[PDB]
DNA sequence: CCC
DNA sequence: CCCC
RNA sequence: AAAA
């Protein structure tokens, strides 16, 4: 079993989980560092193979010093030795299935989940874990959470169930465009001003202030008469120590209250309503459906997943999921903005790309009418040459029976 | 007669066949693409659209052949399409060059047109510009060579309705007619004397806290007013006292009909000011100090080093650069540039935040992979310092085997001199 | 890294 | 139209 | 894994 490394190491794993069992020697093709000519090593992606394939003393590296020239191919093939020929460049691929020949053949279709001989599909076959994959991509230090690690169950703590089941039963009575609307006005208008607004009870007593400079039109008003009841259900199923609310009107500090008590009553408050809920909720709604398709939690799905490469920043991603071998990444927003959606977009699909590969798929879901979640995806889309979409988006219609809609899509 | 042939594989990337193309068309007499054909029970897209863009802008006209595949993926099916369909005309010389399509495809296109037959192979070099031979073992430079427009790179890429705008022709030198390169100089001058950090926090504090906030601010005397009642620690006093001296020179090289300060000091409406008379006398300035300055002055800087290396405005670079998929939404780049046949994507913004610029990063670099091809490189300019730049270069790599990047991104540490380090970072 |  |  |  020879193998071609690219910069994608997902398929040689795929085929080299598969195609290992029934093999003795292992050999590996890789490309040198140089600088002058514009070519990187993929030797970092040859270790890892090895590395996750058990692969210690079968294992030989094949250094190739050019892999765009036939020539210093063949030259550097010279010196130094079922070919699975799915990796590397054209000519790699070409002048090497020559060079070897000169013995099955063997391809990975990305398309359809099959290896083709030169038939057997892989796709409920060969399984991979979220640690696996995102090493084989070179990314380290992965931390996610469980449904039963999530952090605002660490915040809220006696209050969380009641909050979520009532955020839920809203959603579940079509009630999230509802929702988005009282977010956007009055709820931001008053939590969201300046920077360290909730952490400086004097720059919320002032924000406060101006914003009884409007009266009956102020959006204190708005928050304290035409709120309707299911928010006021969930806002009162807060602890009352980490209410927004002053019974049933909008509660004002006092000069006397310290910073750090204000913080520790509205902070935590206002960013799980202004959109870490959303998270939950979907979450929520998948865990409910994978399990019953065998799908481990914190090998297979979670949230809030973390990773870097190596002296490099950290990204974060709301959402993870793996269907057999492919990574389905899903970005989480209650914007109904389309500035904001579409850059929330590049980004979700940069994002399973670095650390699935790609053939990865990324999954948007907004609070964006039908209309505009069509028009996004749209504008998005990349040819890769298949039929089904990598990147798709949801919208606020889709809130209700999102668990079902994931379901579909996904599998 | 003696009729010599060349064979494109046609894959999704369309641009390595038009540079193989726009380099062999006239040594050779035929020219067979072969393509994808759909089906969805495979998952199977059609790469057909790519290969007809392809006769089009290489004008083959009835000299092209199209073969199309069943399955790309699948090697008896492929063999069978290419036995049945590939022009048996006796030829002299058969010229496959096999650097797109699917590995399958590469595979045995190779090999069938190896024991049919003169032959010659060839692949295009992404990452040293550079067309191999496989026997004649010749490498030849095409980086200087085959040029490519702006409308035909993004035609090939199924992009249509482009429109942009000239140095000559610019928006805000319409509005400011007169007016604007004075304007525009004491801006440059500012930046290219290392003000470039100090006008930024100016703009965030007090400048942003001032002209922004309610939406139609600027546009209504009422939502104006109200706004500055509700401004000693108001921003309107750090405006008329702690405002540096360059700003007040920017800010009067404006007419005195648009300019914000009413002379060392914030211009604040009387009750007899009309909302279109607020309007005409803050809303360009405002707007062009937010953030529209940048993009003129960055393409300024540009445009001299541009036109020396014999590049044509217009056809290999310009600023506003909008186009669209057929029946689908308009994309917007404030800079394009094509080296060679490489596009170069320039995404500009004054901010220093870092999620910001960290989404106009993912921006420009999807944007200039669907109208460029994957071997396009992206650039973003921001206001950031030097170590949330390099952060933001790292966080957003992706490995594609290069060891040039493809996703660069500059300071607010680059301004001064960004027409040298956008030149070094491009050409070399 | 919510918006 | 997408300045921040 | 359809200019690695
Ligand atoms: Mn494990
Ligand atoms: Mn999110
Ligand atoms: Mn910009």
């Amino acid at each position: 079993l020879v193998l071609i490394v690219g910069t994608n190491p997902l398929p040689n794993y795929v085929v080299g989980s598969h195609l290992k069992e029934k093999y003795d020697k292992f050999v590996l093709i890789y490309s040198e560092k140089n600088d002058k000519i514009n070519q990187n090593s993929t030797y970092d992606y040859a270790k890892k193979l090895k590395e996750h394939l058990n692969l210690n003393d079968k294992c030989i590296f094949l250094p190739l010093s050019d892999v765009s020239n036939s020539e210093k191919i063949i030259n550097d093939l010279r010196e130094k030795f079922h070919l699975n020929y799915t990796g590397g460049t054209k000519t790699m691929v070409v002048h090497i299935y020559n060079f070897l020949k000169e013995f099955e053949g063997s391809y990975l279709d990305a398309r359809d989940y099959k290896l083709v001989y030169d038939a057997i599909s892989l796709k409920d076959t060969i399984k991979i874990d979220i640690n696996t994959l995102l090493s084989i991509h070179l990314y380290e230090d992965i931390h996610f959470e469980f449904y039963d690690t999530y952090s605002y169950k660490q915040k809220f703590v006696d209050s969380f169930d009641k909050i979520s089941q009532e955020i839920e039963k809203a959603i579940k009575d079509d009630k999230g465009e509802d929702f988005v609307k009282w977010l956007e006005d009055p709820f931001r208008k008053i939590f969201k001003g300046e920077n360290k607004l909730l952490e400086k009870t004097a720059k919320f007593k002032k924000h406060i202030e101006k914003l009884l400079k409007d009266n009956d039109s102020s959006p204190i008003v708005k928050f304290n008469e035409k709120t309707p009841q299911f928010i006021w259900d969930i806002l009162n199923a807060f602890p009352e120590g980490k209410k927004l609310n002053d019974g049933q009107k909008l509660w004002i500090p006092d000069d006397k209250i310290t910073n750090d008590n204000l913080s520790s009553r509205v902070k935590d408050t206002v960013e799980f309503l202004n959109g870490k809920w959303f998270e939950w909720y979907v979450y929520s709604q998948i865990k409910s459906e994978l399990l019953d398709r065998k799908l481990k939690e914190g090998e297979h799905f979670g949230i809030s997943l973390k990773a870097q490469k190596k002296d490099s920043p950290y990204f974060a991603l709301d959402i993870f999921l793996i269907n057999g071998y492919q990574l389905i990444g899903i970005s989480l927003t209650t914007s109904s903005t389309r500035e904001l959606c579409k850059l929330k977009g590049f980004e979700v699909i940069h994002r399973v790309r670095q650390i699935g590969g790609d053939e990865s798929k990324a999954i948007l879901i907004t609070g964006m009418d039908k209309s505009k979640t069509e028009d996004l995806q749209k504008d998005l889309a990349y040819e890769t040459g298949s039929t089904q979409k990598r990147f798709v988006v949801f919208g606020i219609d889709d809130w209700a029976d999102i668990g079902s809609k994931i379901c579909e899509e996904v599998f």
